[PDB]
């Protein structure tokens, strides 16, 4: 299954914090990373935004383990200098205690559509929302490179 994760960084120099989750990410058993996208500065001072397509044999919550897990292991700080938010599992829809998914609010987060849209222009949302007519719609402004 394709998970689609949104990596973000509130470091001032945050691109080893990403870096080093990158390469934990790849680590995950039974999954490899397919795509990553450009690494975008955004106005939060200001994150370093990046989304990852995951090719993954997991279940959802056992790659929440996993993201929670290197949010602990390589933030800088834990999960607060360090965020992996699961934005899209494959098709699934999940509302849980511990996860909803597709991510409650990634809809407004240029920050987050952008890069998604880079390496997918194609998603379509499990709603059938579609990832392109969802920025044409809120006109997000593009985002600039790190
Ligand atoms: N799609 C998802 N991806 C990752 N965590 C999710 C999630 N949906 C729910 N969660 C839950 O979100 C909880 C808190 O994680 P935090 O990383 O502190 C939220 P955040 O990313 O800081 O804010 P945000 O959701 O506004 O992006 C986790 O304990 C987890 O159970
Ligand atoms: N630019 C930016 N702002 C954010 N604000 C809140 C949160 C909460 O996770 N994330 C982010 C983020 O990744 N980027
Ligand atoms: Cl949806
Ligand atoms: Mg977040
Ligand atoms: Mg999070």
């Amino acid at each position: 299954t394709v998970a689609y994760i949104a990596i973000g960084s509130n470091l001032a120099s945050p691109l080893e914090q990403v870096n080093a989750a990158l390469k934990a990410l790849g680590d995950i058993p039974e999954s490899h990373i397919l795509t990553v996208s450009s690494f975008y500065r955004t106005p939060p001072p200001d994150y370093l935004n990046a989304a990852v397509a995951l090719e993954t044999s997991l279940a959802p919550e056992e790659l929440l383990n996993h993201t929670q897990r290197i949010e602990l292991q390589q933030g800088r700080g834990g999960p607060r200098t360090l965020d992996l938010d699961i934005m899209l599992f494959g098709n699934e829809v999940i509302n849980t205690e511990r996860l909803t998914v597709p991510h409650y609010d990634m809809k407004n987060r240029g920050f987050m559509l952008w890069p998604l849209f880079e390496i997918a222009p194609e998603l379509v949302f499990p709603d059938g929302e579609m990832l392109r007519q969802i920025l044409h719609t809120r006109a997000f402004d593009k985002l600039n490179k790190w």
